[PDB]
């Protein structure tokens, strides 16, 4: 049992908004929350622990939002831009957890516990992104095939959706996020006979 | 001069690979290049002007490394080819410059001149890009329509670059740094006529 555990978060968020994530130590969260360093180090075993909390804290929160009723609420494209907004909306209010996210899996870890918490939520990404590609497939395609595609498309929409951030990070201005998912749709649709030629060649 | 500034940002260097970036302090930095703090300040002025001046400097060996358009071997046609496989060949490496970049450009920094850094890095690397969606044009084409067209493959260009690193970090054994490359050439080759066709309209 932990009301400690939700008074560490809050103060470490506020030091990562005001101080930014290089200039945050130990001390500045020990002075924040008024706990002992040995106490954080309980909770969280680490700094980076307490990070990998914050964002994961973060990801159940936001990412994990309403995913199922696309489906029902249509079979039609509606899917597709609900998935859209839904990302886009992700993308667009530029949240820290995703910044988060980056500041982690960039950051050499010292506490194993922490690539855990980075692996859980890289691989939440993946597959909503492969839930969504392997849609975008005519019906028609023998199993075998969709399955390597599928896989190829979704690391190539994966690695397109990590540049987005930073493209709407460094270029505010010039970047439109609706309009590059948009043209990441139209790149998978290329793709796809593309890479179903490629896969002949045995 | 030169030569103390070169010893202290190999030393960063090193500090870079062997500890964590937030763990990482102008005092460690002391240690392993035996210079006075104040003699660091001199040079740079901050612990983030360090890791920022080694950066920069990790990234002009690396653009270095890549020939331009006109440098590059072989005839025009394949000539954006031959630039490709270098850049390839230099992400296959997984270069440490990067990690630090994107560290440093989600970094809110008390120093304006690590973010005046960051964007002469972040603006090359979006120069070298827009002179290769340039070349990938038709031959008919005038520069008028191409640079509504050119700066947004550009930037299309650049956010899946940014995810390739990403993805060869948090996916090292499944990920092609090759195959992922040749896919953003397959794209941006079958997105040329359809973001043309649009201007057309317009």
């Amino acid at each position: 049992g932990e009301r400690s555990r939700e008074s560490i978060l809050d103060a470490t968020e506020r030091l990562m908004a005001t101080k930014g994530y290089a200039a945050t130590s130990i001390s500045d969260i020990r002075d924040a929350c008024g706990l002992a360093p040995s106490s954080i180090y309980w909770h969280f075993g680490s700094k980076e622990g307490v990070l990998a909390a914050m964002m994961e804290r973060g990801a159940q929160r936001f990412f994990a939002a309403i995913p199922t009723w696309d489906e029902a609420h249509g079979p039609v494209e509606q899917r597709s831009e609900r998935q859209l907004t839904e990302l886009v909306s992700l993308q667009s209010q530029h949240p820290d957890f995703l910044r988060l996210f980056y500041l982690l899996s960039m950051e050499r870890s010292q506490d194993p516990a922490v690539a855990a918490v980075v692996r859980r939520v890289r691989n939440t990404a993946i597959a909503r992104f492969r839930d969504s590609i392997t849609h975008l497939l005519p019906s028609d395609i023998p199993p075998g095939k969709a399955d390597l595609v599928v896989a190829e498309l979704t690391a190539f929409a994966v690695a397109l959706s990590d540049g987005v951030y930073f493209a709407g990070h460094l270029e505010p201005d010039t970047t439109d996020v609706e309009r590059m998912y948009r043209r990441l749709r139209q790149a998978l649709e290329a793709l796809i006979p593309v890479l179903l030629e490629e896969t002949h060649h045995h």
